[PDB]
């Protein structure tokens, strides 16, 4: 039924507000000159970097501590899904090991353009190329990020599009290790349903553009195990690096 779909994506909307802070909403009025409030402090060099602080182990260190913020908020998250809690928690587990990353990535394109990435909480947006002259194994990090948002954006999508295609990240059933994925399979199948409704009402002129989400569900596949092989670089030969434990356990068994 349209009308229970569309509940769903209400109800998920809400969660979405209420478990993460800033909403793409949020973040396009600050990258645009639509706020006025306030303008965002940009990082372009590293002298700018010193004034804001008022160094790229430091920068991923500190992108390790917003990831664990992040998995905290996709777990609050998680359990809103109706029929999560309801699962086998060794399911629910692994459904947030493996869906965690994919959704940072779709999100973080919410905070992300061509030009730069906002930082804290939307106070500041750091230049894709000082991001880039870390032509150190850190500079690789995040162009393939910015190159697939600045694509991921063009979908054009907003938060209401966002939370529903989230939840079906996490409810996927095709990661490994899960042990009753015909539960799984049903809620995805629903919340499937309901992101075609939410797409077409939402995006009259766009067309089939929920099998552009699907072919970007599987990208994110990709880059994630392009992160994870990434990371294998830095385990062995950049032992300066050292990984929070909560991840490092979610980066095991890839
Ligand atoms: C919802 C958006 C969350 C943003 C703020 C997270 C910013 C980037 O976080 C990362 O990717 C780092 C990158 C390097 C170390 C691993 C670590 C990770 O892969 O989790």
């Amino acid at each position: 039924e349209s009308a229970d779909l569309r509940a769903l994506a209400k109800h998920l909307y809400d969660s979405y507000i209420k478990s993460f802070p800033l909403t793409k909403a949020k973040a396009r009025a600050i990258l645009t000159g639509k706020t006025t409030d306030k303008s965002p402090f940009v990082i372009y060099d590293m002298n700018s970097l010193m004034m804001g602080e008022d160094v790229a182990i430091r920068i991923f260190q500190g992108c390790q501590f917003r990831s664990v913020e992040a998995v905290q908020e996709i777990t609050e998250y998680a359990k809103s899904i109706p029929g999560f809690v309801n699962l086998d928690l060794n399911d629910q587990v692994t459904l947030l090991k493996y869906g965690v990353h994919e959704i940072i990535y779709t999100m973080l394109a919410s905070l992300m353009n061509k030009d730069g990435v906002l930082i804290s909480e939307g106070q500041g947006f750091m230049t894709r190329e000082f991001l880039k002259s870390l032509r150190k194994p850190f500079g690789d990090f995040m162009e393939p990020k910015f190159e697939f948002a600045v694509k991921f954006n063009a979908l054009e999508l907003d938060d209401s599009d966002l939370a529903i295609f989230i939840a079906v990240i996490i409810l996927s059933g095709d990661r490994p290790g899960l042990l009753n994925v015909k539960p799984i399979e049903d809620i995805q199948d629903n919340l499937l349903q309901a992101l075609e409704l939410q797409l077409k009402l939402n995006h009259p002129e766009s067309s089939q553009l929920f099998a552009k989400l699907l072919q970007k569900m599987t990208d994110l596949r990709q880059i994630v195990t392009e992160h994870v092989q990434l990371l294998q670089v830095i385990k062995k030969t950049e032992t300066d690096m050292s990984l929070h434990p909560l991840l490092q356990e979610i980066y095991k068994d890839l």
